[PDB]
């Protein structure tokens, strides 16, 4: 039968990077800072053990408060669960600490991608075929992420990573941790989200993500941001001018009272002609967009339905658009202390088995 009686502890080494100390296993070499954020820093490196170029994220003060602690656990679980080509997955996760008492840091190793969707667009114009392959993968990814009952909630170009051969992976899904002041004003952060989730209407389903995919594809085709609004309200108006104002049907389904109340007061207007906005676009694309850009979430196309759309005919392969196992998110409805979230996280680290 054979069992592993004793696991060997790799030998780490320190070095200062990004004004912060990075202690990692000697397998990872040539660490170079590629970014930062309020969640932790990121370094590109070379994994001599696998010959792969990898991305390493060092969370910053992962257990400094219940809110942080729980999120640190949440991220580890999300990464551990995803195992699909178009979704960022966990290649390794380590901590220099030798025991739960010492435990303070968490490093998450993932694949490395040449760039995010922003960078690419600025570099050149993409062919109708490029858009097809690019959007096709986002949908393959979402199909998989959604099947494990997980919603992204914040899909946008900065979350989509691609590389030289046009291959894409989805990042930062299921995290939904943003303070309202970064989503205020003329900011690209709030230009790709569904109106329902932006102005907190009814509840939202997986289709919030399909609306985002709509805004991205529109952009890749036209070369311009579809709804570049200056604030939540201006943003909503730009959207309504194109898709039209709510209708009795969807209006009743809007759970929020103040919201429902404000929508009513808006002067009404019909759905514009999509062929006149996304011009010079493959006609099949225009059709897919009219099925992605619908105000009512109950009537928005799903990722699996969309893979079946004639536009992705050259890439659609049902015998190769995998689904995930269900994600067990019961922990999400718990209220534990920092040390309890930490302990759970610690367990998830020493129990991680490297992919084949
Ligand atoms: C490590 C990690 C851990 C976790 C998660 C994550 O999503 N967790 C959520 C799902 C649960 C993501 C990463 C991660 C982070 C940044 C990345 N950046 C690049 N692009 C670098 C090239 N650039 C482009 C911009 O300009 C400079 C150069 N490639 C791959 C990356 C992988």
């Amino acid at each position: 039968h054979m069992l592993e009686m004793s696991q060997e502890r790799p030998t780490f080494y320190r070095q200062e990077l990004n004004k912060t100390i990075w202690e990692v296993p000697e397998r990872y070499q040539n660490l170079s800072p590629v970014g930062s954020g309020a969640y932790g820093s990121v370094c590109a490196a070379f994994d001599t053990k696998t010959g792969l170029r990898v991305a390493v994220k060092k969370l910053s003060r992962p257990f400094q408060s219940i809110i942080h602690a729980k999120r640190t656990y949440r991220e580890l679980r999300l990464l551990k669960h995803m195992k699909h080509e178009n979704v960022i997955g966990l290649l390794d996760v380590f901590t220099p600490a030798r025991s739960l008492e010492e435990f303070n840091d968490v490093y998450l190793v993932t694949h490395l991608m040449g760039a995010d969707l922003n960078n690419i667009v600025k570099c050149q114009k993409l062919t109708d075929d490029h858009v097809q392959f690019l959007i096709y993968q986002i949908l393959r990814g979402l199909k998989y992420i959604h099947s494990a009952d997980i919603i992204h909630r914040d899909l946008k170009p900065s979350n989509l990573a691609v590389n030289e051969d046009c291959e894409l992976k989805i990042l930062d899904f299921g995290l939904a941790r943003h303070t309202d002041d970064e989503m205020t004003g003329y900011v690209a952060t709030r230009w790709y989200r569904a109106p329902e989730i932006m102005l907190n209407w009814m509840h939202y389903n997986q289709t919030v993500d399909i609306w985002s995919v709509g805004c991205i594809m529109a952009e890749l085709l036209t070369g311009r941001t579809l709804f570049p609004g200056t604030d939540h309200i201006d943003q909503l108006k730009l959207i309504l001018r194109l898709v039209g104002t709510p209708g009795a049907e969807l209006l009743k389904k809007i759970s929020s009272e103040s919201a429902r109340n404000y929508i009513q007061s808006l002067t009404q207007m019909p759905k514009m002609n999509f062929a006149n906005v996304f011009i010079g676009a493959n006609p099949l694309a225009v059709d897919l967009l009219e099925k992605m850009l619908v105000l009512d979430s109950d009537k928005r196309i799903t990722a699996a339905q969309a893979l079946a759309h004639a536009y992705f005919a050259q890439y659609h392969d049902p015998d190769d658009e995998p689904v995930a196992d269900p994600y067990d998110q019961s922990f999400e409805s718990r209220d534990l202390l920092i040390d309890e979230w930490k302990s759970l996280t610690y367990d998830e680290v020493i129990s991680f088995v490297p992919p084949p």
